[PDB]
This record gives C-alpha cells, structure tokens and sequence, in this order.
C-alpha cells in the first residue's frame, strides 16, 4: 500500500509510486528521475499518465518501452497547468533528467517534492526565490553531521590529474571507470576528455547515454573498444578477478589498468581528504575510489532547508525505522530554532 510521503494532498497525484498497482484516485502518476528503485514496476503496460521530464521520458520509451502517448515530458523552468493544477519541475543536480516538482494547490498551499537532489545555492535564485513553500518533501540520504564530502569540481580535478598522468607515464595503460545506473557522467566524461579519447562502452550503455540529450555526444562515446583508451565497465566487475578477466579481453594491448570506483560516502571519509587518496594494488591494477556524490551533503541539506524556511518537512529516505526518523526530527527542530523560523 502506497505510504502517504508518496502521495500529494488535495490532488489525483502521487510521486515516484509505481509498484504498488493501481492507486485509487491517482489521475497522474510523476517519475522524479531514471533510477530504478524510484521507477520499479513502469514497463510497456502502463497506460496511465506519467509526467516527468525530455530526458527521463526519453529513457521510458526507450529502456522501459512505454508507449509515446502516456509519456507526457514537460519543459523545466515553465509554469505548467496539469489537471487544472499549475506544477513546475526545476533541476535537481542529481542524475541527467531529475527534477523537483514545484505544486501550487487551488487552495493556496504550495509544496516542494525534491526527488533526489544535491541541494545548491544556483537553486535559491530560481522559481522557487519568487514564492512561499508551506511542505517540503525532502530526501534525507545523508541527513546527519558525519556526511561530509568534498565537491564535485574538486573530485573531478583529482580524476583529471590522476588519468593523465599515469596515461603520460605509461602510454599502454588503459583507464577503467565503473557504473551501474545513470548519474556521475562527467567522471568519465572528463578523463576522456583530458587524454584525448572517446570513452568504450558495452552496447546497451551507449543506448542509455544516446538517449540524455548531451551536447555533441556523436563525438564523445564510441561502442568500438578497441579504438578507445577509457572504457566504462559494471560496478559489479571492477575488481581484481573481473579486471584481470577483461584485461585479457583487450587482446595484449594494454599492460595495466587504472580503474575509479565513484562511489558516495564510506566510512573512510570520515579520516581521509580527497588530496591524500590512494587504491588497492594486486599487480599491475590499480582501484581508486572516488567520492563523487550527486545526493547533499549534511551542510548542503542545511542550509537549503533554512533559506526555504518550510512550515512542514516530509523526509523520503530512511524512513523505514523509528531510530532514523527521530533522528532526523532532531535535526529538523535544531535548524528551525537557529534560523528562526
Ligand atoms: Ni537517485
């Protein structure tokens, strides 16, 4: 039975709920972003409504298979009227084509969905400056102090400077990135970018990237690995026994891998800068992991929240046990008191 943090008062809409069957009185169903634990259960079938974004309708008519005509895709940054309800969608910075839905409520109630979001200040000069928000549904993934992590310009200086220098001191060493959703994109993008290369793909990756409206794409990925000095592989296989397997693969062409694991946070956050990283050595393959985060941080969070001034907060993620829940309201009454609102 679909939880009430998944459903909008005073509307037919509910808000990346697709597993649950029908849901009585849902008119409109909206997809945040192509990530599957928010889309688990759309496929052909469907023949309700979705809203969402170019980019995620794309991936749903592609990937998924839905049918063109229940696919409504709407413009960002456009008041847009849904039912007889104005709605906005604004970008989320979290994957290609994730929006937060702005809804205006004919009685006058306005309410913020973030969907998945990396919160940042670009977003306090948008739609959202111009009008007061009375509910915020906010994802709390990192909701709490020890979630620190760095930027994701100051992660992708670091890539940068890794990939080409090993690639100078090494001209047969091949750079590997993993990957087992959408997001993080500009990881390998970059590298590519540095040493000259397109980036080497499986063919059902390269129908996932063709499908998110990148500039210049054409010229940026390649099916053809062979011809490509960085490849992107499943997270899954970045490791030694599966990097071995594929080292092979490449056919002597290559003498030593240098692999990034993008991952969030991990406990080593917590004793460690981005400056003073290091990888897993067995051989001639070396393992980085890379703290590169499209979720916010605890202070990103906080201060997105206390510019907002919202008079009521809806967390969607770990809501699953009592501890995490009263840990978050914890926060949520800290940064009220201190902000006076
Ligand atoms: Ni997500």
């Amino acid at each position: 039975t679909c939880p009430f943090y998944k459903k909008i008062p005073g509307t037919g809409f509910t808000v990346d709920a697709f597993q649950y069957g029908v849901v009585e009185g849902c008119t409109a169903y909206f997809l945040t972003h192509f990530h599957s634990d928010h889309y688990a259960g759309l496929s052909k079938h469907f023949t309700f409504p979705v809203y969402c974004s170019e980019i995620t309708g794309n991936l749903l008519k592609n990937k998924l298979h839905v049918q063109e005509q229940y696919i409504h895709p709407l413009p960002l940054d456009t008041e847009c009227i849904v039912n007889g309800v104005k709605v906005v969608l604004l970008d989320a910075n979290h994957c290609p084509g994730a929006v937060m839905i702005l809804f205006y409520l004919p009685n006058g109630t306005v309410i913020l969905h973030t969907g998945d979001f990396r919160a940042d200040p670009s977003m306090e000069r948008s739609l959202l400056a111009d009008q007061k928000v009375h509910m915020l549904y906010l994802d709390t993934t990192y909701c709490s102090p020890e979630y620190t992590f760095p930027s994701q310009q100051e992660v992708i200086r670091f890539a940068i400077n890794t990939a080409f220098e090993a690639v100078t001191l090494n001209p047969h060493a091949l750079v590997v990135c993993g990957t087992y959703s959408i997001g993080k994109e500009k990881v390998f993008l970059a590298i590519a970018d540095v040493l000259g290369s397109k980036v080497g793909m499986s063919q059902e990756k390269y129908k996932t990237l063709q499908c998110l409206n990148i500039p210049e794409i054409n010229s940026l990925i390649t099916t053809d690995m062979c011809s490509s000095l960085v490849h992107l592989l499943p997270m899954m296989q970045i490791n030694f026994k599966g990097l071995q397997s594929h080292l092979k693969k490449c056919g002597g062409k290559y003498n030593q891998i240098l692999a990034f694991r993008p991952t969030g946070w991990t406990h080593s956050n917590k004793f460690t800068r981005i400056a003073d990283v290091i990888p897993q050595t067995k051989g001639n393959i070396s393992i980085y992991g890379i703290p590169y985060s499209e979720h916010s941080s605890y202070l990103e969070m906080k201060r997105f929240v206390q510019w907002l001034k919202p008079q009521k907060i809806i967390p969607t993620v770990n809501v699953g046990t009592w501890k995490s829940r009263s840990t978050m309201e914890k926060y949520f009454r800290e940064w009220k008191l201190e902000a006076g609102y």
